């Protein structure tokens, strides 16, 4: 019926064989279904386990049930009417993601499922009343080091032989930063190590796919969010709102954040995972760090198309009141996507949607650096 249901799967599950009945039974009372995820190798994933489905279309940037991922898809409901229609039923996968457009998408597809007079529905699905999924298909040994995280892949790499290898560390730079521990990882253990950053994600990549014998090691920011073990940081490099504009500052990850690192391992293959004895799962927070910068830019987003909101930090309530984008300001953003910041569109989209000159452009972000300072104008 009208209605959304959620379905608590475990991270990377049996899921390719239950998403086609899902779609031949939403195939019940609606016309088209809309079947999208995080990236696009999760869309192809959906699109392979799909194969066998007749009228089956993609939408990477007539048909009856179409794969895409959210971004796209919240590109297009905006566009194209869609959300206005009652004969479209939706199905989402990996909605615990840490975009805005996966939460204003999920309000959207709320609004229009729940819908007076609507024939169609959703579904959901992710590894998060309060639940986190530990399972996988094989066993996953979890243990704990004490003594940091390399010398914990040294002990690895001498009593085990190599294999495939992870590293989830927070930033680019830093003291435990990617290009920092792959250096020291390069120089003590035999494995050759690919570093994955959105910065250099698409080279490297090819490189991960080759069989490594000596051993590989993948020190990957979350971007990478097939081997034998994991070993976590268990801390990222969040943007948070400070009252002042926003800061770059790393943080204990979200239970949800590691629930997913940890998910990588266990899905082909028996594999181990490593998190820091001094890591509190139990204490850290569960979806999202509570005055997370993208918990700024979905509650801007909802609230000018006077959506349900999400749980958020004091720092944000206040931020959303020095910043109140409108309606077509954030339609403009989330459509023509070229402005990765809401609060840059709200530079260069004036408050009825068009494009402003340039010298009101430079006009409005200065005035709005007097009181919110983004420190993501800069990196």
């Amino acid at each position: 019926a009208g209605v959304v249901l959620q379905l608590f799967s475990h991270p990377g599950a049996g899921k390719t064989r239950a998403i086609p009945e899902y779609v031949r039974q939403l195939m019940t009372w609606s016309n088209r279904v809309y079947v999208a995820g995080p990236t696009r190798v999760v869309a192809r994933e959906m699109l392979e386990s799909l194969q066998g489905t007749k009228w089956v279309c993609a939408m990477v940037k007539l048909a009856r049930v179409v794969v895409t991922t959210h971004q796209t898809l919240l590109r297009y409901a905006l566009t194209s009417g869609l959300l206005f229609a009652k004969d479209v039923s939706y199905v989402l996968d990996e909605t615990h993601v840490d975009s805005a457009h996966t939460k204003v998408l999920r309000a959207l597809i709320h609004q229009t499922v729940c819908k007076e007079k609507s024939k169609a529905a959703c579904i959901e699905m992710t590894a998060t009343e309060v639940r986190v999924s530990m399972d996988s298909n094989y066993p996953i040994v979890d243990r704990v080091y004490n003594e940091g995280v390399v010398q914990a892949v040294r002990k690895y790499a001498e009593t085990h032989g190599p294999a495939r290898v992870a590293v989830f560390v927070p930033g680019l730079t830093g003291k435990n930063g990617a290009l920092m521990v792959a250096k020291h990882i390069k120089q003590t253990t035999p494995y050759t190590t690919i570093v994955l950053s959105r910065k250099t994600y698409e080279r490297n990549i090819k490189l991960v796919f080759k069989q490594y014998p000596r051993g590989m090691c993948v020190v990957t920011t979350s971007i990478s969010e097939d081997l034998d073990a994991v070993f976590d940081t268990c801390q990222q490099y969040h943007y948070l709102v400070t009252a002042v504009g926003t800061k770059g500052v790393i943080t204990p990850s979200t239970q949800a954040q590691t629930c997913q690192r940890r998910g990588r391992i266990g899905r082909r293959r028996e594999g181990g995972y490593y998190r820091p004895a001094n890591y509190d799962i139990t204490q850290a927070p569960v979806l999202d760090h509570p005055d997370s910068v993208t918990l700024l830019e979905a509650n801007m987003c909802l609230r000018a198309l006077d959506l349900p909101e999400e749980p958020c930090g004091a720092a944000v309530q206040q931020a959303m009141l020095r910043l109140q984008p409108s309606k077509d300001q954030v339609y403009r953003w989330l459509t023509e996507q070229d402005t990765e910041t809401l609060t840059e569109a709200m530079a260069i989209y004036s408050a009825e949607g068009g494009r402003r000159s340039r010298e009101q452009e430079r006009a409005i972000r200065n005035r709005m650096r007097s009181y919110f300072n983004d420190a993501r104008w800069e990196r």
